[PDB]
C-alpha cells in the first residue's frame, strides 16, 4: 500500500457516487440562490498534500514548526482577501481559517460579547440566517441563541424590505451590542449607512454577513458593506465561487484604536478551532485571484443581468415577486397568488432536475411556505445568459402548471407528493419535462473536473 | 472562462507553493505525532464537485432537493463508520458533519448541556486537548470553558499517568456532567473501565475523545473506548489518516424501555445549532479513509505504528532520554528531555532546521516557555514504509540535533540568543546544514501518499 | 443586665433620634407616594418577642421545633392576606415571609424562570420599579437586570399611558417568559385584562406588583389585578399601612395544575432567604386585618378623593399633570411649564417640611426631572380630607413660586442648592413657610405611639 | 381612626398569640445555637416611627428628602458596627442595610462576582450555610448555587475539623473567586490565616461570614476574622443579640496607592441591585445592640457563654456523649447521639416535647433522614443569667429525654412510629409531661430580656 493509488481503482463504490454527483450537477438547472460551482483550479489545492499540515496558530506565531510554506499560503490569502475587496492593509485586516461561514459568525460573537450577550439579526422566515441568532416560540435553534440573547428585527410586509425604522425603536429597548446586517433570502440592498447610524446609536458593532452577496461586493456590482460595517463575515463559497470556507474581515487602526484584531484571532484560534484547514486556504485564495480579474466583474455583472431578467420573465408571466423585483443574484418569488405553495412547487421542480427552495413570504408565518428563492451564480458559473434564464422561467412554469393540477387532484402534502410518482400520467409528464430540462442544461459548460 | 483550467495554468503562483509544501513534506521527517499523509483516493474525493452542494439536514430530512446523491454518500459514510469501529447499527450512531475535531467536541457538549454546564478534562499541559476544557489563571482560553465550567484533572506527577484516584475525589466535589477521557500529548492507554465507574457515581456522561488513536482503535491494535463511553467523537485525520473533518459516535437503543436520547440532541447540535451546509467533499473523503480503515492493510499499518513506536522509544532509552511514564502503548512518544540539559522549546527549533518537525511538550517541569520535553509521533512515517530500523535511525539524527542545540546552549543566554545564533554563526549553520542535507536525503528516499506534485 | 431596661434610660442617644424622627413625621407633610404611617397596633407586633424566634421552612415544614405559636402566626397571616383581597383559598396561595418588596420580587423570578431568562417591565423613568428590570445605556444597576435578561416597555408620551400596542409589538419579538403589571409613579390603572391578553399570546406569566395600591386593592376602591395575574407581590406598608415586609400571591389548582405554590415557595426559603421575620409577619397580620374592616375603606376611598382633590386643586393654579390627572393614590406634576424642575422644587419643598420626590416626564431622558410626584396615602391616615390637601397645594404653590425666584438668581443646580441656605431673604422666607406648614400638619393626628 | 390604639384591645387575637410565644419562650429551655432573646431597648427601636420612613440610598446620598434623622441614624449604626468590632474607620467600611444574614451573602456575592463565578464555601452536612452554595445531587437549593457555581470543601470526618489541606488542593483546581470561611454548625476555631493563605494563593476574596460568633468577635473572647479576611458578613441577631438584620463589612483603603475597590460595589449591590427601602426600626435597633456590644457588660456575656458551652460540653462528655471535633471552641457543641443508640431526628422531637428547643445535626454519618446527633447553643440560656451549674442541669434533663426516645425507639419501627407513640402512648406522654413539667418550671424561675407579656 502507498497511498498514491487513484479513488477509481481503489474505492470504485465511492468513485460511481462522485461520477453521480457529478452527472447530476451537469444535467440540472441549479437554481438555488447559495450554490455555485467550484473551478477545477481551486479543486486542485482543497484536494491536495495541504491537509497533511497542521498549523494551529498564525503565520509566525506558529504552535509547531514545518510551517513556511502554509504561512506564506496564509498570507498570500490574506492579501488576496484585502485585494478582493479593495481594502487598505492599515485600516483592515482578515481571517482566513473560519471552516465555514457558521463558524466565521461564531468567532465573532465569540471574539466581541460575552456570553448571554445581546444580538439582532434579521428573522429567519424574514430572509435571515441561522447563525444571526434564531429560535422559535418553542425552543432555542441556533447556538447563537443559546450562547447569546437574540431577538429579531423583521420586514415590512407591505414593501417586502427590512423595516430599518422598527429596526431603530426596537434596538433602542433591546439595547444589542452587535447587530447583524446580512440576509440568506433578500432580494434587495440593504442600508448599511442605516444599520451603521443605528448601531452607532445604541452604541452595538455593525455585522456584515455578505455571504450570499460577497462576489457581488468583491466586483464592484453592488456597493461595499465594508464602508460602514465594523465586522465583516462571509462564506467562501456561493457568489465568491470558492471552496467551502469562512472569512472575517476586521477593522484595524484608529478607531482610540480598533480592537479587533487580537480578539477575533483568539476566538478563531484556540477558543474555537483547532488545525486550520490548509487545503481550504489555499483554494480560498485561488478563488480570491479570481475574484480581482476583469473576468469575475463580467461574471458578476452577468449574475445581476441573469436575475433580472428572471425576474422580468416571471412577471411577464404573471408571477408575484416580494419586494417587487432584485438589485442582487437572488428572486423571491411568490406563489400564493398563483394557487401553489413553495412546498409543492419545490418538489415538482426537483422531479424536472431543477432545484430551488421553498421560501417564507411576509404573509405566512413560516404553514408551508407559498414562496420560492431562485438564484442566478450557479447557471451564470454555466455561461447562461438572459435568454437562457427566461428559459428557465418557462421550464419553471410549466413545472408549476403541473404541480397546479396535481393540487386539483389530491389533497394533503403527503397526497401530493405520493401522486407525482405514483399516477401514470403525471410521471410520464415529469419525466419529458425532466428529459427536455436535461438536455437543455448538459450542453452548457461545467466548472470543475470532467468526471467528478 | 470554464473554471476547467488547471491549477498550475491560471495561478502559477498557488502552484509553486503547492509543489514547495509537497517538497517539504517528501524531505522531511514528520514526527508530529497528530499528523498523517492522506491517501490520494481521499484527496480525489476531497477536492471533487460536491463542493457544489448544499445539504443542510440530513439524509432523507434535507431543506432542498437534488440531495439524492449527498444523502447516499453521507449514509455510506456512516455505515463505513460504524463498521471501521466494529459498531451495531442497533447500538450506535455516527454524525459525520463535524467540520473538524473541534466542532465534533462543542457540538456535544452543546447537545448534551445547558450552558456553564460542568465539564472535567484532562489539563492542556497533563497531556489534555485545548476542547477539554483549558483555561488558565488570568482568562477563559478555549470556548469549552466560557460557555461551560470546566475543571482539569491532573496527571501523577511522580507516574505520569492519570490520577484516577484524584480524578474521582474531585469528581465527587464538583460534580461535572460531562467527563472526558481522551487525550493530545499521553502515552499509555486510558482506563475507560475506570472512567465509566466514575462517571456513573457522579452521574455524569463519558465522553471518548480518540483522534489521536482512532486508526489504532479501528484496527483493534488497542482496546477501544466504545465498550465504556456513551459518545465518542474524534478527527478523521491523524491515525485514521483522512482528510480533515470530525465525527461524533453516540449510543442508540435501550438504555419499561428507557431508551438512549442522543441521537436527536448530537445531530440537532451539529445542524442547525452550531453548523451550516456540510462539507460533502470531506465526508466522501472521510467514507474513503474509514473504507480503508477497514481493510487487513490498515491493520498492519497500526500494528507498525505501535511497534515504530516502542522501538523509537526504545532507541531514545538506550541513549540516556528520559521518557514520560516510562515509555509508550500508543503511536506516540513523551520525551523528557531535562534530564539531557536541554528543553523542548530549544530542541524543536534545532530540529525543525534540519527538516524534522517535533513539537515542544509539558512534562510532570518548572516553566512554562521552556517546556520540558518533546512529543514525537509514529503514524506520519509509518504510512512511508517505515520499520522499526527507520525509526531507529531518526533516533539517530535526533539525537545529533540534540547535541548541537546543547552545544548552542552553552554558547547562548536566553531562549532568543539560542534561535538567533542557529542562524548567524557560521560553523553552527553550516553544522545544521549538513545535518539537513543528510536528513532531507534519508527522508527522500521514502514514498510518500497522496499526489506527486501537490 | 437584665435585658429589660427601656431604650430611654439604655440608650439615649438613639432614643432622642428617635424622637427626633417621630416630631419631623408630625410635622412635616408627607407627599411621598410610597410612605404611610404604621399604627401602633402593627408596631407592637413589629417590636416583639418573635424576632427571637428561628422559623425557617413553613408551617408544618420547619426547619427546628417549638415553632406551633409563629406556625399558627403565620398560617393566621396568611388566611387574612386571601381575606384581605378577596381570595378563594382553593383558587390563591400566599406566602408572607418576603423581607420586603424587592425580596418578593427576586423570588418570583428564582421561582419560575431560569437565570438570564426574558422579563418585561415598566422602564424607570415611565413609572417602572427597580425590580421590574432596569439597566441603563452604561451598566446593569438592578440585580433583576443581571441574574436574568430584561426588556423595558415605555409609556405614550403623548398621553403618559401605558403603550399597550408597543407592549404587544416587542413581547413578540422579543418574547419574554414574564411580564410584570406593576408601577412606583403612575397615576393611572393598569389594564390588566390587555396585559393578560399580551402574556397568553407570547406564553409569558403575568406578574402584578400592586405594591403602590394594594390597600386600595383590598378596599375594592380600583379593580384588582386578582382577576387577570398568575402571580401577584405588593409590599405590606405603602397603601397597606403595616410594617416593610413583602408578600406573593399566587393562583393554585387548575390551570392540568398550577405548579407555583412549590416553586414560589422553595424559592423564598431555602433559595434565598433564611430565618423569616416573624414579628414583621406578625405586624403584617395585624394590618391585613384592619385592610379588611369597613374602615379601611372609607380610608382608601379618601386617599382617592384627597388625590383627585389634589390634582384638581393642582390643575386650577395653571399646574399640567402627566396622564391629565389621576386614578388611584398619587399625582404625577409636570413643572415645567411653570419654568421650575423637580430637583429644584423637591429641594425648596424638603426644606419647608414638605416631603416629595422629583419624577421624570415623558418628555425628558431620565436630564434633571421636570415632574414631581405626590401622594395622599400618608397625609389621609392623618385625617386629611379634600379642603387639606387643596390647603397643602396652596403650600407647594408658595414653595414653587420660592423655587422659581431663587431660579432667576441662580445658575446651576448647585448654586440653587447654596442659594437656598446662604442667602438671608430666602432663608428667612423658606422659614416663614416651614413654620406655617409645620402648625398646619401637627393639629392633625397621627398613627403609631407618642414619643417614638 | 387614629392608628394609636393598642395591640391587645384592637387586635385581641394576634395578642393572644404573642403572650402564647413569649411564655413559650419564657418556660422554654432554648438551646438553638442560632438563638437569642433581644433587649427591650432594641425592640422598641425595632417597632418604631423609623418603620414610615423611605431613605433609599445612603447617608447625603438619598433619593428623597426628609431623612436627615435616618441619615444621623445609619450613620450611628456605621459607627458603632466598626467600634463593636474594633475597626479602623479608615481601613474598614460597612454596609448596616441588609435585611438578614442571606442578603448580606447574596449582595457580596452579587457586588464582587459575575454570574456563575466560582464560590466555595464549608459543604452543609459538614456544618456550611445555605448562602454558601449549597446545592444537592438533583437541584440546585441555594440561589448562591443558582446565579454562581459553587463547589463545597469538607471536614476531615476523622478529627471533625476542616480539611485545610484538601481545599487548598481543590482550590487551585476549581480556581474560585470568592472562598467563604463562616460557619452554622461547628465548634471549633476557623484557621482565618490558612484561609487567606489558600484565598492567596489561588487569588480569590476571602469571605468571613461570622454570624454565628459575631458576638464573640466583638467581645475579643475568641481570634477575630477581620485581621485576614476582605469582606465580613454577620447577622445582627444571634450571638450580637440584635434585631433581625445584616451586616457587611469590607476593606477600605489602600491594597502607586492601589486602593481597595470593595466599597461601592458592596454598597451598589444592596441599593440599587438587591434591595428596596431599607428597614430603618431594624437598623436602629442594630445601633441599640451594637452599643450593647461594646460594653463591658458585652464582654462578661460572651465569657459566659464560651464556659457555658464547655461547661455543657463536659456534662455531656461525662455522661458517655460523643461530641464531633471532642468538644468545643466557641458558643456550640456537636453531640453526636450515635454512640447512644439515637438519632438526631427522634431526639429532638422529644426534647421538643418537654419545652427542649435543639435541632437534629448531620454528624461526619450514614443516612440524611436519620442525622447523628444535635446542635445545642449557649447564648440564648447565657442570655437569662444561666451559669455553669444551670447548664450542667439542662444537659441533665438532656440526658432524660435522650433515655425516653431510646426507650420509644425500642417499642417503634421508623421514625413515624416513634414520633406517634410519643403522643399516643399513656406511659410515654405522661412520662414526657413529667419531664416537660419539671423543665418548664426550672426556666420560669430565670429571667427574661425584651419585654414583659410579648
Ligand atoms: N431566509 C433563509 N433562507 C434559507 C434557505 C436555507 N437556509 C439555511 C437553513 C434554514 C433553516 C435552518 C434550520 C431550520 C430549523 O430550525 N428546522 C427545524 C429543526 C429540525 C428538527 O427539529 O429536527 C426546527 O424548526 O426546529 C429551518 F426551519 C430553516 C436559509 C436561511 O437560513 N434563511
Ligand atoms: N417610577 C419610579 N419612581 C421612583 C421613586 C423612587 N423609586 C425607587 C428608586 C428609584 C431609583 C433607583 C435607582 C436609581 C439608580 O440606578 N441610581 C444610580 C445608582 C447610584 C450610583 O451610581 O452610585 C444609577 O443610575 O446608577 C435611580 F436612578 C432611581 C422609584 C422607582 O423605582 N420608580
Ligand atoms: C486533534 C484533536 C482535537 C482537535 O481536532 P481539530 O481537527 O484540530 O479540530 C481535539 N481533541 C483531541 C483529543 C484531538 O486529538
Ligand atoms: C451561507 C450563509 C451562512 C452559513 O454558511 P455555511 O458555509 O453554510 O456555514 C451564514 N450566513 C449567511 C448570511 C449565509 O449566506
Ligand atoms: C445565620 C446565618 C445566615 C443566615 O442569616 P438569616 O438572618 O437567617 O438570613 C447565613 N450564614 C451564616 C453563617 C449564618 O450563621
Ligand atoms: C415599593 C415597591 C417595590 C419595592 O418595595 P421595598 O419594600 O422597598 O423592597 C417594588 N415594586 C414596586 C412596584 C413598589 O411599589
Amino acid at each position: 500500500w502507498t497511498g498514491q493509488e487513484s479513488l477509481s481503482d481503489s474505492d470504485p463504490e465511492m468513485w460511481e457516487l462522485l461520477q453521480r454527483e457529478k452527472d447530476r450537477q451537469c444535467r440540472g438547472l441549479e437554481l438555488i440562490a447559495s450554490e455555485n460551482f467550484c473551478s477545477r483550479a481551486a479543486l486542485e489545492a482543497l484536494g491536495s498534500c495541504l491537509n497533511n499540515k497542521y498549523s494551529e496558530g498564525y503565520p509566525g506565531k506558529r504552535y509547531y514548526g514545518g510551517a513556511e510554506v502554509v504561512d506564506e499560503i496564509e498570507l498570500l490569502c490574506q492579501r488576496r482577501a484585502l485585494e478582493a475587496f479593495d481594502l487598505d492593509p492599515a485600516q483592515w485586516g482578515v481571517n482566513v481559517q473560519p471552516y465555514s461561514g457558521s463558524p466565521a459568525n461564531l468567532a465573532v460573537y465569540t471574539a466581541l460579547l460575552q456570553p448571554h450577550d445581546r444580538i439582532m439579526g434579521l428573522d429567519l422566515p424574514d430572509g435571515g440566517h441561522l447563525t444571526h441568532g434564531y429560535m422559535s416560540d418553542v425552543k432555542r435553534i441556533s447556538a447563537t441563541s443559546i450562547f447569546f440573547e437574540s431577538m429579531p428585527y423583521k420586514l415590512n410586509p407591505k414593501t417586502g424590505l427590512i423595516d430599518y425604522n422598527q429596526l431603530a425603536l426596537t434596538a433602542r429597548l433591546f439595547r444589542p451590542r452587535l447587530i447583524i446586517a446580512g440576509t440568506s433570502a433578500y432580494a434587495r440592498l440593504i442600508d448599511y449607512a442605516r444599520m451603521r447610524e443605528v448601531c452607532d446609536e445604541v452604541k452595538a458593532h455593525l455585522l456584515a454577513d455578505m455571504a450570499h452577496i460577497s462576489g457581488l461586493v468583491a466586483a464592484k456590482v453592488i456597493p461595499s458593506p465594508f464602508k460602514h460595517a465594523d465586522i465583516v463575515t462571509t462564506t467562501t463559497h456561493k457568489t465568491l465561487r470558492g471552496a467551502r470556507s469562512g472569512l472575517i474581515f476586521y477593522r484595524k487602526g484608529v478607531k482610540i484604536p480598533y480592537t479587533f484584531e487580537d480578539r477575533i484571532n483568539f476566538a478563531v484560534f484556540p477558543s474555537l478551532q483547532g488545525g486550520p484547514h490548509n487545503h481550504a486556504i489555499a483554494a480560498v485564495a485561488v478563488a480570491l485571484k479570481q475574484a480581482c480579474t476583469p473576468m469575475f466583474r463580467e461574471y458578476s455583472l452577468q449574475v445581476l443581468k441573469n436575475a433580472r431578467a428572471m425576474a422580468d420573465a416571471l412577471l411577464e408571466r404573471g408571477y408575484s415577486l416580494v419586494s417587487g423585483g432584485t438589485d442582487n443574484h437572488l428572486v423571491l418569488v411568490d406563489l400564493r397568488p398563483k394557487g401553489l405553495d413553495g412546498a409543492r412547487a419545490e418538489r415538482v421542480l426537483e422531479l424536472v432536475s431543477i432545484t430551488a427552495n421553498k421560501n417564507t413570504c411576509p404573509g405566512d408565518r413560516s404553514i408551508t411556505p407559498g414562496g420560492l428563492r431562485l438564484g442566478a451564480p450557479a447557471l451564470t458559473s454555466r455561461q447562461f445568459r438572459e435568454d437562457d434564464f427566461r428559459r428557465v422561467v418557462d421550464f419553471i412554469d410549466e413545472g408549476v402548471n403541473i404541480g397546479l393540477e396535481v393540487k386539483s387532484k389530491t389533497a394533503k402534502l403527503q397526497d401530493f407528493k405520493s401522486f407525482l410518482l405514483k399516477d401514470s400520467e403525471t410521471s410520464q409528464r415529469l419525466a419529458n419535462l425532466r428529459q427536455r430540462v436535461e438536455q437543455f442544461a448538459r450542453a452548457f459548460p461545467m466548472p470543475g473536473f470532467d468526471e467528478h
